[PDB]
């Protein structure tokens, strides 16, 4: 009654230009991985879910103008 609450970050992927992003839900960590390439670069940027959220139920896109949005359903 009547809410659906998500979580939801943002990442401005533009500058790094990755050739490849890897998005990897585990032990309710979630790792964003880019790579770009001598010389290779390479980031990588962990968010902690809150509590109870489904590991095979985070997605994610990229925005034609760089911007990488990550969210997941909230459990309630």
């Amino acid at each position: 009654s009547h809410t659906a609450d998500r979580w939801r970050v943002s990442l401005d992927v533009n500058h790094f230009a990755p050739d490849e992003l890897t998005v990897k839900t585990k032990d309710g960590v979630v790792e964003i991985t880019g790579k770009h390439a001598y010389i290779s670069r390479c980031f990588t940027r962990k968010y902690t879910l809150p509590p109870g959220v489904d590991p095979t139920q985070v997605s994610s896109s990229l925005s034609p103008e760089g911007t990488l949005t990550v969210e997941a359903p909230m459990p309630k």
